[PDB]
């Protein structure tokens, strides 16, 4: 159950996710998964980043869940569960701003 996942922040807003991620103590890849504010049944993976151009910043990726069962950010790379998707992106940056590292502090 994703509700049981410590990285699943459920119903928190985009602004709140940014308030939490925009902490100078957060290394690149600090993340959380929350419900999308506007797309029923989709989620957002909010991730912190840092570079010398933008400084500390946050990116949000839409995670889709099909009624067919799969979870994905890009349809070409799907997962059997949100947990597997999180595990995969913690090892591969692929198209993300950074690989997922640690769960965002509350
Ligand atoms: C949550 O569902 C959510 C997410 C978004 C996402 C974006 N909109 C805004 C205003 O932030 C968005 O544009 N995100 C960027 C992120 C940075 C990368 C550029 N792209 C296109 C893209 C996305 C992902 C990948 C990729 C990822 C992993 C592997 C392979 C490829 C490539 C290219 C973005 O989408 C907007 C709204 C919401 C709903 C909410 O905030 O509540």
């Amino acid at each position: 159950s994703i509700q049981a996942e410590e990285w699943y922040f459920g119903k928190i807003t985009r602004r709140e996710s940014e308030r939490l991620l925009l902490n100078a103590e957060n290394p690149r890849g600090t993340f959380l998964v929350r419900e999308s504010e506007t797309t029923k049944g989709a989620y957002c993976l909010s991730v912190s980043d840092f570079d010398n151009a933008k400084g500390l910043n946050v990116k949000h990726y839409k995670i889709r869940k099909l009624d067919s069962g799969g979870f994905y950010i890009t349809s070409r790379t799907q997962f059997n569960s949100l947990q597997q998707l999180v595990a995969y992106y913690s090892k591969h940056a692929d198209g993300l701003c950074h690989r997922l590292t640690t769960v965002c502090p509350t």
